[PDB]
């Protein structure tokens, strides 16, 4: 159609927030969002990855597996539930998918009510102020605007040089939509996406195995990541440490013949699974954009979009947000706010910039891992072991006592500066409702909380989070942390 | 026996902490703890109210009822659990009680290892440096010490002028130990003790009714308390608003004939219940102390012990801690720390005082209510409506969506100062894992967090606590909070 004050490419977490805000600021906004299906042929509605194949489905299926543990615990507190309790993938999927759809329609209604022309068209630049797009039936349509915002996020990544890879494998995109149970599954990866999925899969009774080339959750505090995987294998998830896939052969039975190199024992083993999921990192969606045709530089290694402290780029009126923006953390909350504030800066008269420092997060694994601030190792790198004090503790959730469920791995460590009052650099929590616990402490770090203040902060008894506040044993002291 | 550097009357939350610390400071400590049974004849081990008839049993039975909701939700996520699932009080009680005992022995072992002579003797003063006590078989025993610490807490309170009261009623002390299901129960009270108990009782399938003379949770933010009870009656708990008991008659069937005045409708109705629990406030245990024989002044109204900012009293070497200390909040964490720090001050060389300001708390009702800082109403009283801004929101836990369980009452309000950056005065959370959520924010308030900082604090998605950080709609604005 004609032009708009603002045009947003990608109707997901970041983009939709930018549009809705701009639209709320009395500006004529337009958004184009197209869901190029997955190799396996999966596709979905408006809302981006988080809504359709990310946070939501993941968290809800995790909730499913958790409930399974809840039913065991149930009998300990007096609930005479017939223990031989099966779980069927169809019901769960049905339920999760329907909610996902509520969000699709929920967004369209929000875009309609704020009046934002929605073009389900996959964009690509032609010049510096215009884009061209195709649709379901494939037909061009001229679109331009003064300001443009790229919020195209990314997509899973397939392995290079692995026959059978595309032809038979599936990704995080396909799993939340499978029509029938994945049956026996092999998850290839060490990212949080990998761990979380094998986790709830194990939770719902599936034979699951994680294949890791090297270390777990690269990027996160290693001691905690270590504790996470240890909890997993101690509770059903099978692990293939130090292994890489080389090829997959489908059997006349339709099963998958996964062959691999085991760099930690022999040198090549093989297994048979019903599903093989590749969780090996994502790739920014810039390929199709023709960013070159618009003069928007991007960093070579990670095909992201180089950006300003104002999410700006090569061109002064073109901005990048979310998974595509280099440096920016791949989280839904940051993209939402970043884009929302960007709208505020453009036609809202605000001068506030997005602040990606100390962003709390939580990996939703069987035993949840929530953290905010510096990694221990990360802390000594910036200050030196000499100026860092680390308080830690193994604790036991009251609820775990009567349910008689293992408390190992329920560990908490708080990284502070050694000199008083000892500013807190990072907090790490491993246990039930980790995200629920970490959140509040994030405000503590954004405010500059100190260990001195932590000690003067009474706990809510009885709870797991109070343990965070009861921490007194440093690692330097050498004392037993239990 | 002979004297000790420190003598502690009452081996519970506050006292045991004081002793263990003093004992750890190389001082010879002694503690006397006697559990004068309840009118109904219930009694227990070392550890105080929290361990035996408070936080622990309460929280675990609450956990029981919660699991019941968890089993319903279970079917929605695909868990084919045979819905007609009964719950039996015997198993639960057995399980909860055994854990309670672990704490009894757990404490004795800690007192043995730190070497603290334990005299299961109910004390009473004779002079200013000595006490006299009786035991199981009742036999005196001379005990003195330079410093004395009174940590005798309190005990339930029976109604005055209500025939049938003692003869048939039970208290928070008796419920956690009942040998057989309470059957149909009537809870008389509006304190958190009252609500929490009728709550898990309803949770485990019992016909429960709360009888309230007037308002709920006097002392707490009224809007939130209102929301709490509303959630309860919307989910099984029956309410008798504006009623007072006048007499109880036992029927030849052993049931209880509760007669009462209904100041909100007729003027006198009657009901029949299996159990009647009086949750109408506690009373400090000073009666038996002969505080007069030692010259320790106490405030008339609340028979507590008047104290210094150092938990000191009339006499310079006698200190009071916990439920007996006037002004001090009746919580386990405060008593623990207060007593621990007191030890640090005496023979530890510390000059730090206990800080009872902004203590977070959480009432464990069907739908949990966690809060810290000022009550809204409390805030306008100290600053004036004119200088207070209140942000609020109704939200829906992701997990509630697929389980299809009502989100009403899931409300969050944050009371701040109106002038920027808008210091936060109090935070109120109503929903799942309230204590888990509130804790962290307590550190935020102890640090002086501001709403400006709250807005710059990214949330962990998806979680309930992130809602706390997403708050943007003020009450002044008049806008819809959903
Ligand atoms: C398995 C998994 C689990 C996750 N769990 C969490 C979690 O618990 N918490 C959390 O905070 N984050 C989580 N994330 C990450 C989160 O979903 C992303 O950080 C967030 O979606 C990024 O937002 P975005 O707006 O940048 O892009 P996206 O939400 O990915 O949206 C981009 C949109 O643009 C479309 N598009 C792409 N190219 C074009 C084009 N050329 N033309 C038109 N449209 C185009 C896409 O198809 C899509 O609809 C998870 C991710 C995965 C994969
Ligand atoms: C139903 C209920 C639920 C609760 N839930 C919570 C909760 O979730 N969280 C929380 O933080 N708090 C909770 N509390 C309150 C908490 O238990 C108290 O605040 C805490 O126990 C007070 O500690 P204390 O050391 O002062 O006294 P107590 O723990 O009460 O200990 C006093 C001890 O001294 C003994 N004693 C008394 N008089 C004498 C004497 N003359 N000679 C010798 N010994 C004597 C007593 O028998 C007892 O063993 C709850 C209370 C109740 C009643």
């Amino acid at each position: 159609q004609q032009s708009f004050d603002l045009l947003v490419i990608g109707g997901g977490s970041g983009g939709l927030a930018c549009a809705k805000e701009a639209a709320q600021l009395g500006k004529k906004v337009a958004v184009a969002d197209y869901v190029e299906p997955s190799p396996r042929g999966t596709k979905w509605g408006l809302g981006g990855t988080c809504v359709n194949v990310g946070c939501i489905p993941k968290k809800l299926m995790h909730q499913a597996a958790l409930l399974g543990g809840m039913i065991r615990d149930a009998h300990h507190y007096g609930w005479e539930v017939a223990q031989p309790v099966q779980h069927n993938w169809k019901t769960m999927a049905e339920a999760v998918q329907n909610h996902v759809k509520s969000l699709n329609w929920g967004h369209r209604v929000q875009l309609q009510d704020r009046k934002v022309k929605y073009f389900n068209i996959k964009a690509s630049f032609v010049d510096e102020h215009t884009v061209r797009g195709v649709d379901k039936g494939g037909k061009a349509t001229l679109l331009s605007a003064e300001h443009i915002v790229i919020a195209t996020g990314g997509r899973p990544r397939y392995p290079t040089q692995v026959k059978g890879a595309l032809e038979y494998g599936i990704t995080s995109d396909d799993i939340f939509w499978l029509k029938e149970s994945p049956g026996k599954t092999l998850v290839v990866g060490a990212s949080y996406v990998a761990l979380e999925c094998a986790g709830f899969l194990t939770g719902i009774g599936l034979d699951t195995t994680v294949m890791m080339r090297s270390i777990p959750l690269r990027g996160f505090d290693q001691q905690m990541s270590s504790l996470v995987t240890e909890h997993m294998e101690s509770h059903g998830t099978q692990f293939l440490k130090g292994c890489v896939p080389s090829h997959i052969k489908k059997l006349p039975t339709n099963q998958l013949q996964v062959t691999w190199e085991d760099h930690a024992s022999g040198k090549e083993d093989t297994g048979t699974f019903d599903t093989v999921l590749w969780a090996i990192g994502r790739v920014p969606e810039t390929r199709t954009l023709n960013l070159e045709k618009a003069g928007i530089s991007t960093n070579p290694k990670n095909q992201k979009i180089i950006v300003d402290a104002q999410e700006a780029t090569s061109v002064p009126h073109i901005y990048a947000i979310g998974d595509v923006a280099e440096g920016r953390p791949e989280l839904t909350p940051t993209a939402i706010k970043a884009g929302k504030l960007l709208a505020q800066r453009l036609f809202g008269k605000s001068s506030t910039l997005m602040d990606y420092s100390n962003v709390p997060t939580t990996v939703f694994t069987p035993l949840e891992y929530g953290c905010v601030g510096l990694s221990e190792e990360e802390a000594v790198a910036l200050h030196g072991q000499e100026h860092v004090e680390v308080y830690h503790a193994y604790y036991k959730p009251l609820e775990f006592t009567v349910a008689d469920r293992d408390a190992s791995q329920c560990y908490i460590k708080m990284v502070c500066m050694r000199e008083p009052p000892q500013l807190v650099l990072g907090l790490h929590f491993l246990g039930p409702n980790a995200g629920e616990v970490t959140q509040g402490f994030a405000l503590g770090i954004k405010c500059g909380a100190s260990y001195a203040q932590v000690m003067q902060t009474v706990g809510i008894h009885p709870t797991c989070s109070e343990e965070v506040v009861k921490l007194h044993i440093s690692k330097r002291s050498g004392l037993e942390p239990t």
